[PDB]
């Protein structure tokens, strides 16, 4: 079991930190939530939740694995496959876009 | 480190399992950033999240603690300080009110 936890977080123009939405983030929760279901195996196996902005926002987006403890940043919708792939299923986080573990 | 997550999902009343914010879930999440903000032994080891839904609505509000993977269910605001007390101090999970480990 792995559940994803996918910041989705906007903010008005103004803030200087940004958000993880005005970077792509509704995309690559999009993303997750059309591979996990198009994939059996991954369907029965991983939860994708959308949150609230997770402190961490330059970085973004933000994306976190549990139980892992994994953070990855700067996420594109592009790298969901290979977060997918390597990590949901393989077991082995996508090391360029690890930001915390 | 701990990762407290809070299912802060509104409705329309018209959804037949409701939502976490129409169950009190809000004041939840509040109660948490008050607790973690004020407690100096909290505030830099844990972190506390808002969330859209974790697919176990009618057993809100739901609030999971992460890696732990500890999911609790019917939180009340004033069960908030039981939970930061025995289980994000003490390490012993609120049985009374585990849905899941
Ligand atoms: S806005 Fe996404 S981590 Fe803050
Ligand atoms: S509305 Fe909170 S778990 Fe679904």
């Amino acid at each position: 079991f792995k559940h994803v936890f996918v910041c989705v977080q906007d903010r008005p123009p103004g803030h200087p930190q940004g958000s993880c939405a005005q970077r792509g983030s509704r995309e690559v929760f999009q993303a997750f939530m059309e591979k996990i279901q198009t994939d059996p195996q991954l369907f029965m196996t991983t939860v994708i939740t959308p949150t609230g902005s997770m402190n961490a926002c330059m970085m973004g987006p933000v994306v976190v694995v549990y139980p892992d403890g994994v953070w990855y940043g700067q996420v594109k919708p592009e790298d969901v496959d290979e977060i997918v792939e390597k990590h949901l299923k393989g077991g082995e986080p996508v090391e360029r876009l690890v930001i915390s573990k």
